[PDB]
């Protein structure tokens, strides 16, 4: 199962770790992408997810906007997890570098709480521009079912746990 987490509550948990690493080995019921509206999976999270699949999610991907359209921003859908998990919860946390509002990343960690464990990224960190430490408390303060956290950056993992 997972394992080398640190725990920081009764329900979240943290490593650091690339999540494409941890979803190959661990093979969780879901992963977490930080998808865009359009689920264009071009770099970040949503990139490597995609790049390990062999751009299976980005097909996937594309049929399912042809049919439904966009996402909202602090929305998501699930969609396969290819060889990875079983499924791929894709949520889009507000893009601070577009002005999309901040207070949109709790309604984006909210789709967590329809699925009772989650391999998950922070959301609107990393290149969507938010700041990880704030990301890290709306997903505290708002997910009630176990999220099992990877942080890629050591650096950025060491400063979230010594401030939390
Ligand atoms: O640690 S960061 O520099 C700042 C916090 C948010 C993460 C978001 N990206 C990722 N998080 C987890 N696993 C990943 N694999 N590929 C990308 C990625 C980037």
């Amino acid at each position: 199962s997972f394992s080398g987490y640190l725990k920081l509550t009764d329900n979240v948990y943290i490593k650091n770790a690339d999540i494409v690493e941890e979803a190959k080995k661990v093979k969780p019921t879901v992963v977490v992408n930080a998808a865009n509206v359009y689920l264009k999976h071009g770099g970040g999270v949503a990139g490597a997810l995609n790049k390990a699949t062999n751009n299976a999610m980005q097909v996937e991907s594309d049929d399912y906007i042809a049919t439904n359209g966009p996402l909202k921003v602090g929305g998501s859908c699930v969609l396969s997890g290819h060889n990875l998990a079983k499924h791929c919860l894709h949520v889009v946390g507000p893009n601070v570098n577009k002005g999309e509002d901040i207070q949109l990343l709790k309604s984006a960690y909210e789709n967590f709480n329809q699925h009772e464990v989650l391999l998950a990224p922070l959301l609107s960190a990393g290149i969507f521009g938010a700041d990880p430490i704030h990301s890290l408390r709306v997903c505290v303060d708002t997910v009630r079912t176990n999220v099992y956290l990877a942080v890629f950056d050591k650096n950025l993992y060491d400063k979230l746990v010594s401030s939390f």
